[PDB]
């Protein structure tokens, strides 16, 4: 429905933008340009060097059902070749426990998991589709805990919480089930629970760097876009060094932030203003009494413990002078959010409690993480509206807000965007 000769501007060279480029190009659209604000590609797949090995400041892992990322590796020749992930569980006092072996709670949890699985397989078919343009069951629009309570599956939250809340995506009291279950669908949940998890020796960034290089048009970097306007059936992009016209705009960058440098119409301003996000903070640490395994702290995943370390990543087992990254959240809709300063101190205090005291923090990043909307906004039909706007003034909406904030979901979405509107 769009001509192959169209000049397509793709904003952002993260996974979503690079995938958009890949799949446009493979569909015969050769006149695309990817515009990246920073000097690097990969976005939140960001794998810096330290003493000859790359550590992860952002994304780390995948599961075997990451089919779109497999397609990307097929193209780049990259392989899943990183160190194996292994985990223990700690209480907030640092004591090691084995929740799977609890003879009372364990069965309750796994019975709820069984029950939920069947609801997903029968009543809630369609729940796991990529994106939100196929309207999900109304129950899925409620916060996850409410969704679970409606079906008597509350205890299943013990299994779902670990790769969700600890992983920055927020808390089941408020995050709609729709996101939780598109990310952690039954198969994905099962893979995680099993530890069947992809990692990369060269970092998740590496395959995106390699993908960018395979493109007919590798991303243009250091592009400071000051204004985008969309008059006369055209797209006009003003940057600090040039201003140029395009036929189509594909956005893989934060849509609320897009309002600030664009001729955003009333609907764009109205809806994109409803976007909320997570403040997910990662500290790259050198530690004494080096851990022997990664640690998760369910106690610190409760909203009452906001800002505490929920998980830390043991990446390079053989070298106790390698980087251990820690993970915490600074926000929750029903709490005063936490400062960088007080959270950094909890990193220190928590790691000390866990028996792996921090000697040095070499890097720290609060990420713009998991853009989404509230249950109320989801229920009021946020996605019916925005997806209805796809193509308005030659503009297409993609990236994390349109799908889910993991790198397979956004790439899958970019791939399908080509199929939906372009081919
Ligand atoms: C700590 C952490 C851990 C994670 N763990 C995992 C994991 O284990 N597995 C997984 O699948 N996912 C994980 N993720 C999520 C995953 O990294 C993201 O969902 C994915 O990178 C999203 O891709 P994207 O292209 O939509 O957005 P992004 O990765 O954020 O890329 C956006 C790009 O657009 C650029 N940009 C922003 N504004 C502008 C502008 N004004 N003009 C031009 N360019 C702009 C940015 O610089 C960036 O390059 C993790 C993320 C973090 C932060
Ligand atoms: C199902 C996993 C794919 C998506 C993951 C998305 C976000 C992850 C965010 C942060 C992860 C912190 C990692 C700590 C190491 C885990 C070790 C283990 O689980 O065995």
């Amino acid at each position: 429905s769009i001509s192959k000769d169209s000049r397509i501007a793709i904003i952002g060279a993260g996974p979503a933008g690079l995938a958009a480029g890949m799949y446009l190009e493979q569909a015969g659209f050769h006149d695309y340009t990817i515009l990246e604000r920073t000097d690097h590609v990969g976005g939140k797949c960001h794998s810096p060097n330290y003493h000859g090995r790359r550590y992860e400041m952002g994304a780390i892992m995948g599961v075997p059902s990451y089919d779109t990322i497999q397609e990307i590796m097929d193209r780049t020749g990259d392989k899943v070749d990183g160190p194996k992930l292994r985990r223990e569980f700690l209480h907030e006092d640092g004591e090691i426990y084995v929740p799977e072996k609890d003879p009372v709670r364990g069965p309750q949890v796994m019975a709820a998991v069984q029950k939920l699985g069947q609801l997903l397989a029968t009543k809630y078919q369609g729940y796991d589709a990529n994106g939100h343009y196929n309207k999900v069951h109304e129950d899925l629009m409620l916060p996850f805990d409410e969704f679970l309570a409606l079906n008597g599956c509350e205890a299943a939250r013990d299994l779902w919480i670990n790769p969700f809340t600890a992983f920055g995506y927020g808390h089941f009291d408020n995050v709609p089930a729709a996101y939780v279950l598109k990310y952690l669908d039954f198969v994905t949940m099962m893979s995680f629970a099993k530890g069947d998890l992809w990692t990369w020796a060269d970092g998740t960034q590496a395959m995106f760097e390699h993908l960018n290089a395979t493109l007919e048009h590798p991303a243009e970097r250091n592009v400071d876009i000051t204004r985008i306007t969309r008059e006369d059936g055209k797209v006009h992009i003003h940057t600090t060094d040039w201003d140029r016209e395009s036929d189509v705009l594909v956005l893989t960058v934060p849509l609320e932030k897009f309002l600030d440098y664009s001729d955003a119409d009333d609907d764009e301003r109205e809806y994109f203003s409803k976007i909320i996000h997570q403040q997910y903070m990662v500290d790259a640490c050198l530690v004494k009494e080096y851990p022997t395994i990664s640690g998760y702290v369910p106690d610190n995943m409760r909203p009452e413990r906001l800002g505490h370390v929920m998980v830390y990543y043991h990446r390079w087992a053989d070298d106790p002078h390698q980087i251990i990254t820690t993970y915490l959240l600074r926000n929750h809709p029903d709490y005063a959010d936490k400062t960088q300063e007080e959270c950094r101190q909890m990193v220190l205090d928590d790691m000390e409690t866990f028996g792996h005291p921090v000697e040095k923090i070499i890097e720290e990043q609060t990420w713009y993480y998991f853009p989404h909307v509230s249950s109320e906004d989801y229920k009021a039909g946020w996605y019916e509206k925005v997806e209805g706007m796809q193509g308005r003034r030659n503009t297409f909406y993609a990236g994390e807000i349109m799908s889910f904030g993991n790198f397979d979901e956004v790439c899958h979405y970019s791939k399908d965007l080509v199929t939906r509107f372009f081919v």
